[PDB]
């Protein structure tokens, strides 16, 4: 275990008092904390009362002399010696007062895990029984992972109480913070942690992490039905891959808001997917979705897709398809998606009204969005689109609007003109 070091590096004026600035170092991690003298005095009272500490160890409250800078410098030195004596006297388990004083509960492995076991003691059983989402940080998961790798005992201990909760939890959210955590040098995304301690997860939500550093999600592979990973991966296989067993329960997968640039071989591991969100990524083409026979809702919006040619050979019997925010000018290839019900093409580049011919004969379509495409500026746009749906013109919601009988009457005469 790393040695714990404290330095009183300086001081500054806050309101009408001086705070002493302490840099705390534990191995490679470093953080800063600020305390006025009376916070050290309040610390010292608890340490003498509860841990038998020498009552004269703290420098004096009364301070007198002619040079204020020199007095503050002597107090700075003396408070540094005080903290170093305390840290040498408690090399093992740190008193909770001293842990909170140096912010070990926020940045130090044993303080973090102590604070987590206090949280789970107070609230854990209630939220397990309520079926509520538990929120945790990569730094908490790191600290738990590190104690297990240090071989720290379970028998129960704080680490035992934590494991017994993680074993049972069904609903989990892991949220990383972008950049340095608090007053520390810690980058959460660089911290490795192991989810094997979770053994009954049904739903998981990961945001602002790095999936290179996440291990052990496969311990909940028999139970995991829903997975969201956002702002956290470069590929699907980086999340879905450690014979490899399939994600047998997984019906909802959200990998939106990432840098994913292809659909990869890890599709072989997600055969029962019903809902797939891949929006806000770097996709240029669709492929490898052929064998996801249960896929019903597909979101590919805000990628860099430019063609839909052959899409019926790449997809199963999809019902809802979102392609909004891509680079599409042509709808060629959609005309064989006979199962399709809901289609979103908003915010693309569609400009020829004649492209609607690729969707007008679709037998099940009930919803179409073309908002923010150039085609929407054409005169009589709505009635021109709906007329291409033939005798289904009454059955399609166009652009989130109720179709009027004035539209349908305008369509029936336009259709009689096209018939003649």
């Amino acid at each position: 275990e790393p040695a714990k070091e404290a330095r009183v590096v300086g001081s500054e004026l806050v309101d009408n008092y001086t705070v002493y600035i302490i840099q705390v170092r534990v191995g490679s991690h470093k953080w800063t904390v600020k305390h006025r003298y009376s916070d050290f005095h309040d610390l010292h009272e608890k340490l003498v009362a509860e841990h038998k500490i020498d009552k004269n160890l703290l420098p004096p409250k009364k301070i007198i002399g002619k040079n204020s800078r020199s007095l503050v410098e002597k107090r700075r030195k003396d408070l540094e010696v005080y903290l170093q004596k305390l840290l040498a006297y408690f090399p093992g388990v740190t008193p909770r007062v001293l842990a909170h004083f140096l912010h070990f509960h926020k940045y130090e492995i044993n303080g973090i895990t102590q604070a987590l076991a206090e949280e789970l003691f107070e609230k854990g059983e209630q939220l397990l029984q309520a079926g509520e989402v538990f929120e945790i940080t990569p730094l908490q998961l790191y600290a738990v992972t590190e104690q297990l790798q240090q071989g720290k005992p379970t028998c129960k201990t704080d680490l035992g109480h934590i494991l017994d909760f993680c074993c049972r939890l069904k609903y989990l959210k892991i949220q990383g913070t972008e950049g340095p955590f608090g007053t520390s040098n810690i980058i959460e995304q660089q911290l490795p942690f192991d989810l094997s301690i979770f053994k009954s997860l049904h739903q998981v939500e990961i945001s602002h992490c790095d999936a290179r550093h996440i291990y052990g999600l496969e311990a909940s592979k028999p139970t995991l039905a829903t997975l969201s990973v956002r702002f956290s991966t470069t590929s699907m296989k980086e999340v879905l891959v450690p014979v490899i067993p399939t994600w047998q329960a997984l019906t909802t997968l959200d990998l939106s808001h990432n840098c994913i640039s292809c659909i990869d071989e890890s599709v072989k591991l997600i055969p029962k997917i019903e809902f797939l969100d891949l929006s806000h990524n770097e996709l240029l083409v669709v492929d490898n979705l052929q064998h996801l026979y249960n896929l019903v809702h597909l979101d590919l919006s805000y990628n860099k897709l430019t063609s839909l040619e052959g899409l019926h050979t790449k997809l199963g019997n999809i019902k809802t398809l979102n392609l909004a925010g891509n680079l599409l000018e042509s709808l060629s290839g959609l005309h064989k998606l006979y199962s399709l019900v809901n289609l979103d093409l908003s915010n693309n580049r569609i400009e020829q009204m004649e492209e609607v011919r690729h969707i007008g004969s679709l037998p099940c379509l009930e919803y179409l969005s073309l908002t923010n495409n150039p085609v929407t500026t054409i005169p009589d746009y709505r009635t021109k689109v709906l007329a291409q749906f033939g005798d289904r013109a009454s059955e399609v919601c166009l652009d989130d609007e109720v179709t009027t009988q004035k539209e349908l009457d305008t369509v029936e005469v336009l259709k009689a003109i096209q018939k003649a």
